[PDB]
């Protein structure tokens, strides 16, 4: 339920790359799964992790998302002890919030597994280290006129 919680030439452009994400995170589940944690949670945590300190708001917006489902995911990251929040008086959602040493060894592990599952799907294509730069370029300029209009 990891992956399953989460719920013309230019018609086949962005199918290339907007049919892959749902296979990825089936692929990129299991090692989610390992650590008792979900995407939504762990695409949290990661934010976290290289905004910190950061708050709800600077969360929300930078994610994209609503302050419900915002909040609600970091309740429990909070509730698994894996970020911490700057005990304080003021409103919930503009305190600070940052990795539990608990959640840092988490995201880091995590981390290294994603990397060496993408090092190793790249090592089983005859793709280039010239097409991945390239590909990275076609696909940061779409990336831009999307954000550039959002
Ligand atoms: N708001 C919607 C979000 O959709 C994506 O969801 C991303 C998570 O980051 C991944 O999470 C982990 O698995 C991935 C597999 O390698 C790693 O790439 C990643 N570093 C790991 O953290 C997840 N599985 C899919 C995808 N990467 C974007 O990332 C994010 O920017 C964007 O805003
Ligand atoms: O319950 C909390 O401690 C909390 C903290 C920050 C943002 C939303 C929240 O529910």
């Amino acid at each position: 339920t990891a992956a399953a919680k989460f719920e013309m030439l230019s018609q086949e452009f962005f199918n290339s790359f907007i049919t892959i994400y749902r296979p990825y995170l089936k692929l990129t589940e299991p090692i989610l799964e390992k650590h008792n944690i979900y995407y939504g949670q762990w695409l949290i945590l990661r934010d976290i992790a290289k905004h910190q300190p950061t708050t709800l708001i600077e969360i929300s917006h930078r994610r994209a998302i609503e302050k419900p489902t915002a909040r609600k995911t970091l309740k429990a990251l909070i509730e698994n002890d894996l970020i911490t929040v700057e005990n304080s008086l003021e409103d919930k959602r503009q305190k600070f919030l940052t990795l539990t040493p608990k959640g840092h060894e988490l995201y880091e592990i995590v981390c290294l597994d994603v990397q060496k599952l993408q090092q190793a799907v790249v090592a089983k294509t005859n793709i280039s280290q010239d097409q991945m730069q390239e590909t990275i370029n076609v696909m940061n300029q779409i990336h831009e006129i999307l954000l550039k209009e959002a």
